[PDB]
């Protein structure tokens, strides 16, 4: 007689560059997954034939990125044909509904031991796809379904009140965490480097250091608004993964546990506000927690936007000194399929690194809807 | 103390011929929010119940595209409230969504889901619009990029499935579907759709007297004993499921069709991707406690008369078992709707016949298999 236990085991990404002007614009996103797959499971020394399914968040699962890119991937980094693989769209979440499936999984007795990773090269799919065809009746009924995201962040911003320099100092503030979490070796332990034609790359792209608001005062409005360039989330390439596993695989096989997945959860809200998704989410993951805000130690909300990041923070009660420990999107970069398995990875890797108990994870989505993962220090 | 986690509704559109059929003229998101309003309308269900709705789609791009759950969802008119997301595994995308949503309900991450899938294969094409297959892959491993209809050749030259033995299937794979068709009991499942041509109510790809004599004139599509009519349709079509609590469906006065009680999904070589369901079968078995020999009847989608006929025999199964009111080769298989279809079918199947346990599985292009084991409930 034992408690069902689902925990993180192992996190791995790539360095995440920049879009278009980035270190990692030739690797094709299958190649760029398959590299993270294969250094995930020599981290942990893993046979990946103990995994039961790779699942693989992707925005834009089309073009380098169609054909079941988590099947794509798996082949790549040469494992073995006996694994599943399929790959799972909620935009921003996916990677993180992908760590949700991998729990459900071990839940239902199908299997010890997944991988839930992502991928986005907004390099070679740009975002939107080929071929973009709207609904028209949607269209003319309920066009804020298709909204920029861009336009989105300006109503968080107006309606929740977060001035252009409350972004900017969130900005400033992301960054400056970014550079000394790099600077000590902490982002050096998740990363897989990968090769290029251009040579090893082993370190993030989009960490601006010095970062200052007298700078980031004098951008063009993005929006025709409060919000810009440097206080919305970068294009960016990257891909990560996660071990997914009963407490009983991770102990058998002598991995690390960075924490165990306590609850989680998906809410809608409106699409003309997608940015405050992660308010219902996260109150979700407490109610079925059994916790409240003041029990969590700290939190990785993505930065999509300040605008957003901040309305989120503030809705919830949130201390501004325990988020995104390390730095967040806007200094460490969003490739939409991989942040969730980032976000996630993050909070349950910086949870054990602080002796932390509680833990969250949480993100918008476009389209109007809130992801959260609640995590819980394993003794 | 286990959650029991159930399916306690199943509607589908007809399916159609792909091009030359009667869903031709309709969006596939368009199709998926008919057949989502259809759902909760026969279960007269408040859709602001739901926690999510989980779209099977093979090809999630153009008019597939933009996280096609989401806007199917907006769509049918449900709350905001809702998430939706969108799941390819190819053939099986929608058995993964029922897999997926059953797990939600035992993490206690919602009570009421819709697992669903979807696929216009007139208006998106097999390969997406930009299909770039991995350079080092086509060297190192090209089987990945094999075509269906040679693994389907593969598998009638390994497992020695005659084309005779694969038109027999053909031929009581049309009858059942007619039986079925002709008796009424098809309508129940169905969700008429409205199109510019007037009101589809009646599935499309079943063609009546399809005899052993007239298959046997046709010419192999692969270069061997497979055919046009040994090979699934090209199928428009959508399908969805309630899967939900017992607690949940008991407190709503629905009625319940199957409990699931196992899941799986196993890997195998692309090059025969046709035998999936025969390891996914033994993980869901083998997870129940049951053998073949417990289960009253299977839905093994028809992708090939070569790959179901070799599935069937290496499993032991009886053929009298096996897709009771037809099968894809007859009803149509568009990929992203299959699998809701046949979980959903063998659901109301197995309330329907009395039995104790039924078998839902499927091959997946790749080399994959899914599988669903249901329980009637007492």
């Amino acid at each position: 007689m034992s408690p069902i236990s689902v925990v993180i085991a192992g996190y791995a990404r790539s360095p995440f560059h920049f879009a278009r002007k980035g270190a990692l614009v030739d690797i094709r996103p299958d190649d760029l997954a398959a590299a993270v797959l294969k250094g995930l499971v020599e981290k942990l020394d893993l046979d990946p034939a103990l995994l039961e399914d790779v699942v693989m968040g992707c925005a834009y699962p089309e073009a380098e990125q169609g054909m079941n890119i988590a099947r794509i991937a798996s082949f790549r980094a040469g494992f073995p044909q006996s694994l599943g693989g399929a790959t799972l769209n909620r935009f921003c979440g996916s990677s993180m509904s992908a760590v949700h499936y991998a729990a459900g999984q071990v839940l239902l007795g199908a299997g010890e031991a997944f991988i839930a990773a992502g991928v986005e090269s907004m390099t070679r799919v740009p975002m939107g796809g080929f071929n973009l065809s709207p609904n028209p009746a949607l269209l003319q009924d309920y066009p804020a379904v298709y909204m920029s995201m861009g336009q989105t962040a300006e109503n968080v911003a107006e309606r929740y009140a977060v001035s252009r320099v409350e972004q900017e100092e969130m900005a400033v503030r992301s960054h400056a965490k970014a550079v000394a979490a790099r600077e000590a070796g902490l982002l050096r332990e998740e990363i897989v480097a990968i090769d290029t034609p251009a040579g090893r790359v082993a370190e993030d792209g989009c960490i601006r250091p010095g970062t200052n608001l007298e700078s980031l005062a004098q951008l063009k409005p993005a929006f025709g608004g409060s919000v810009t360039a440097a206080t919305s989330s970068p294009l960016t390439d990257g891909s990560a993964a996660l071990l997914v596993c009963s407490e009983d695989f991770a102990r058998r096989h002598g991995l690390v546990i960075l924490a165990r997945i306590k609850a989680v959860a998906v809410a809608g809200c409106a699409p003309e506000i997608m940015g405050m998704g992660p308010v219902q989410a996260t109150r979700k993951v407490l109610q079925r927690a059994g916790l409240g805000i003041a029990d969590i130690d700290l939190v990785e909300i993505n930065e999509a936007f300040a605008s957003q990041s901040i309305a989120c923070i503030r809705e919830l009660g949130l201390d501004m000194d325990r988020i995104n420990l390390d730095g967040g999107a806007l200094a460490i970069g969003h490739p939409l399929g991989a942040t969730g398995a980032r976000i996630t990875g993050k909070a349950a890797a910086l949870l054990r690194r602080t002796g932390g108990r509680y833990a969250i994870a949480t993100q918008c989505i476009a389209g109007g809807q809130g992801v959260a993962t609640l995590l819980e220090a394993v003794e």
